[PDB]
DNA sequence: GGATTACACCCAAGACACCAGGCACGAGACAGAAAAAAACAACGAAAACGGCCACCACCCAAACACACCAAACACAAGA
């Protein structure tokens, strides 16, 4: 999960250095791709090879 | 620095890339580089003042001699 989240946060940096640029009020709930986390820890669980 | 580490057979389970900066084209600005002109060196022509030979007179150089001093064989002294 801390390898994942890391994943995400860094996805969510990635994205507010692009959104921002438009300067616009955004609401955060298409900042995260939430698709990240589930699909890491479901090949995981699914697969038995412990990472990403 | 690499390279190799038993042989045969059975079963199950998941994936069979997604997403992000470079090539082309897509347009500005100082730098990669090109054109010019004005204060840089020299040379031609005129002006008059510094340079060369006279003229010139007083100050330093040579001769004469003075007395004075430094000096050198040797008759005498001496160990």
């Amino acid at each position: 999960f801390r390898i994942l989240f890391r994943k995400l946060t860094r996805e969510i940096y990635r994205y507010m250095q692009r959104c921002i640029e438009t300067d616009r009020d955004f609401n955060l709930n298409l900042a995260v791709k939430s698709t990240t986390i589930t699909s890491g820890l479901k090949y995981s669980l699914a697969t038995g090879n412990w990472g990403e």
